[PDB]
């Protein structure tokens, strides 16, 4: 609880959980307590020993009388506790982060050709005007029998460089040798310019983000795991399902160790690695984490299984028809649903953007040339602006 | 005014117009739109490029959300069957609104 | 390691210099051949 | 298209009392221990997915 | 593969299928020794690459 460091007893806890244990003891009609697990771990028998940990063992070992916790029943845990009637059902579920925050920059138009080519290019620019300035206007032997002063020459290599013409064109032979090899270079720029932007456009396409759980098992660049001693673990060490399998040996076979002690540490490794690593889990934890910020996250692919949750008592113990009857009942009531919507939709604050799917639309947005009108407007307010100031100094003088 | 709108619509296009803006202020509006055009047609041929080549668009449904809010398809399920009956009683929000 | 089939996904990279060096060398070339011819003909015309 | 909407499986039905319920259920349970449940799944869905 | 595949992809003499592979568009290969691919490789008409 937000005062939890002030609050006694059973009032330091909320969500579906305790909601569903108040629910419980109000059926049934026990007092109950709540208290944290001190493993820390959701439970699994460990090898060669047989010990149970976690929940599991709590329970078998006389420790706790009732565990009303997202367990999921299966099929060896059911020889050593009992389960009640699946309150909540899921599935294992994959995690990755975001695809990118791809988002063009201002002036994303000058991406397709190095810095270094663009300033090489003014560069050269310069140095064609001014030479084709000096090789057509030095003294013949009246000399003005050209129109190729240095404003002109400047204009005359900006419209060849853009392939728009200009109103002349060099007459002498020395003049004509600077035009034609400028417009060789400016020929071979424009046509690499498109060239390397229509192959930015059409390898941004074959991206292909991973899904279906089956690409995970095909390539290794993206590394996932899985969280320890959970369910999910030993579904991926007993299963005989060869994507299933493969994921199993990879990540038995990974070093450093994927797994995580806990599902948060697996959800920070998840946000922070870049995109590069994925977090193996079950859908209900996908799609509340996805819901909540920063909302870094999606869910990718269907559910791997179906499981379905259920509250374990100690074997034998009389609690366990009582408590199950209670969730059968509140089944019927629809009290499990309703706190289901409680605690996974009614915390929502989406969003529900960024999805690259249907919205993904080629049709090249206005964000991706945006620079481009900014520069054609600025262009525009200095030509006004230079014809204004050439206004006053020619009507004042 | 008329040859103005001549020009600047020949130059969105790559053919030279019959005239050019020989002063100052003119040369900096013809050549700072010379570099849109540029820029934009080759934008517009560089994504044609990119969209004639490779395949793969479009999806009617992904969530299986969205057809509890499109309304172009039509969804239906076995008359007299199981999931009919699921739909009846299911108590998800989503899940009601399809149902309904 | 692996490579993954035949995909090597990644962003095209922009042209460098080196690229497109060789251009710039033509171009360099030309200036210099004519100036060279703008001054063989005004030395000859000016004889 | 999409995920699953729901979780629930198939399953061998009997009538209310009748006597057979239990040994199918232990043939059921037998054959999901033995793996012969996959082997018939692969048999009909992936052999012939051509 | 081989053993799902309909009709029978299996040839009776190895020149029958050298004939299918020749007549086939490419849509249909042959497996078959190196040595014996070798030869058949090196002869005419010469449109069968390993
Ligand atoms: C986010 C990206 N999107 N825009 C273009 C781009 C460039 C020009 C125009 N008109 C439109 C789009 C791009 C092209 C590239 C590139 C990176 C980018 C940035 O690296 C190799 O070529
Ligand atoms: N809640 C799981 C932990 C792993 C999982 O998310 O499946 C368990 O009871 O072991």
């Amino acid at each position: 609880k937000k005062n939890h460091e002030m609050l006694e007893g059973n009032e330091r806890y909320e969500g579906y959980c305790v909601d569903l244990a108040a629910e419980i003891a109000k059926h049934c009609g026990f007092k109950y307590k709540l208290t944290i697990v001190g493993d820390g771990k959701y439970g699994a028998r460990d090898a060669d020993t047989k010990i149970w940990n976690g929940m599991v063992g709590e329970l078998v070992y006389g420790k706790a009388d009732i565990a009303i916790a997202p367990l999921t029943i299966t099929l060896v845990r059911e020889e050593v506790i009992d389960f009640s009637k699946p309150f909540m059902s899921l599935g294992i579920s994959i995690m990755i982060k975001k695809p990118q925050k791809s988002k063009p920059g201002v002036f994303s138009f000058l991406d397709p050709l190095a810095y270094e080519i663009w300033m090489c290019i003014v560069f050269a620019y310069i140095g064609v005007s001014v030479v084709l300035f000096l090789v057509s206007r030095f003294s013949p032997y009246s000399e003005s029998t050209n129109e190729f002063g240095i404003f002109n020459s400047l204009w005359f290599s900006l419209g060849a460089f853009m392939q728009q013409g200009c109103d002349i064109s060099p007459r002498s032979l020395s003049g004509r040798i600077v035009g034609g090899v400028w417009w060789f270079f400016t020929l071979i720029i424009i046509s690499s310019y498109t060239a390397n932007l229509a192959a930015f456009l059409t390898v941004e396409r074959m991206v292909s983000p991973i899904e279906s759980a089956e690409d995970l098992s095909k390539q290794t660049e993206i590394a996932y795991g899985t969280l320890d001693s959970g369910s999910t673990k030993e579904f991926f060490r007993r299963s005989k399902i060869a994507v299933f399998d493969k994921m199993w040996t990879y990540m038995r076979s990974a070093e450093p160790s994927v797994f995580v002690r806990t599902t948060a540490e697996g959800v920070a490794r998840v946000r922070k690695s870049k995109g590069k690593y994925a977090y193996l889990l079950e859908s209900t934890m996908n799609e509340y984490i996805e819901q909540r910020k920063p909302c870094d996250t999606m869910k990718v692919g269907g559910n791997l299984d179906s499981k379905g949750y259920g509250i374990a008592t100690p074997k034998g113990s009389s609690l366990g028809t009582p408590v199950n009857l209670a969730v059968l009942k509140l089944s019927e009531q629809g009290v499990l649903d309703k706190l289901k919507n409680k605690w996974w939709y009614d915390k929502g604050e989406c969003g529900a953007k960024d999805s690259g799917s249907k919205e993904k639309t080629s049709a090249l947005s206005l964000s991706n040339v945006a620079g481009v009108f900014y520069i054609l407007v600025g262009g525009l307010g200095l030509a006004m602006l230079v014809a204004l100031i050439e206004f006053c100094y020619k009507s004042r003088a």
